[PDB]
C-alpha cells in the first residue's frame, strides 16, 4: 500500500496539527510506504538516507501510538551519536508539540520517549534511570553506522532487557551482513521497504 496523503493515513488530528505546522505538505516516498505499517505496530526495516523525512517518518509513528496520559517511557530509539539523537528529538518534539508530547535525549515525570546513544541508554537502564516496563516501540535509526562504530552488543543487551512483545523499527542507509543479522535476531515477519 501506498498512500499519497497525511490526511488518508488516519492519524490523529493534533499529530497531523504538528505535521502541517513544521512545513510538510506531500509525503515522501518513504513516508507514503512505511507510516501506516509503522503505526499498525508490525516490525519494520526501512532503507532510508539520513535526512527530515526519515526522523518523521518513525517520529509520526511512534507519537501516533503514544498514551500521553500514561506518563512513562513507551518508545525507545537508538541512534549512532549525541548530535543525531538530539536532532530526533528536535524533530520528535516539533511534531508532537500540539498533542503534549515529551521526549529527552539520553546523552551524557519519565517522558514518553527516549532517544540516546547505544552506551548512555545501556547505562541509563543499569541505574534503572529509565525503565523497560512500558516501552512498547523500540527504533534503530542508522543501524549501519551503529554497527560500524561497534555498538552490536551493547545493542543486543538493551534488546534482551525489553520485553518479548516489543514493535521494533531499523532504518538504514545501507543493509549489511551485520545489520541483516539483527533484523533477523529481533524482528518477527517484518515489513521490508528497501
Amino acid at each position: 500500500e501506498i498512500v499519497d496523503n497525511f490526511d488518508d493515513m488516519n492519524l490523529k488530528e493534533s499529530l497531523l496539527r504538528g505535521i502541517y505546522a513544521y512545513g510538510f505538505e506531500k509525503p515522501s516516498a518513504i513516508q507514503q510506504r512505511a507510516i501506516i505499517p509503522c503505526i499498525k505496530g508490525y516490525d519494520v526495516i526501512a532503507q532510508a538516507q539520513s535526512g527530515t523525512g526519515k526522523t518523521a517518518t518513525f517520529a509520526i509513528s511512534i507519537l501516533q501510538q503514544l498514551e500521553i496520559e500514561f506518563k512513562e517511557t513507551q518508545a525507545l530509539v537508538l541512534a549512532p551519536t549525541r548530535e543525531l539523537a538530539q536532532q530526533i528529538q528536535k524533530v520528535i518534539l516539533a511534531l508532537g508539540d500540539y498533542m503534549g508530547a515529551t521526549c529527552h535525549a539520553c546523552i551524557g515525570e519519565a517522558p514518553h520517549i527516549v532517544v540516546g546513544t547505544p552506551g548512555r541508554v545501556f547505562d541509563m537502564l543499569n541505574r534503572r534511570y529509565l525503565s523497560p516496563k512500558w516501552i512498547k516501540m523500540f527504533v534503530l535509526d542508522e543501524a549501519d553506522e551503529m554497527l560500524s562504530r561497534g555498538f552490536k552488543d551493547q545493542i543486543y543487551e538493551i534488546f534482551q532487557k525489553l520485553n518479548t512483545s516489543i514493535q521494533v523499527v531499523l532504518l538504514s542507509a545501507t543493509m549489511p551482513t551485520d545489520v541483516l543479522e539483527v533484523t533477523k535476531k529481533f524482528m518477527r515477519d517484518p515489513i521490508r521497504i528497501l
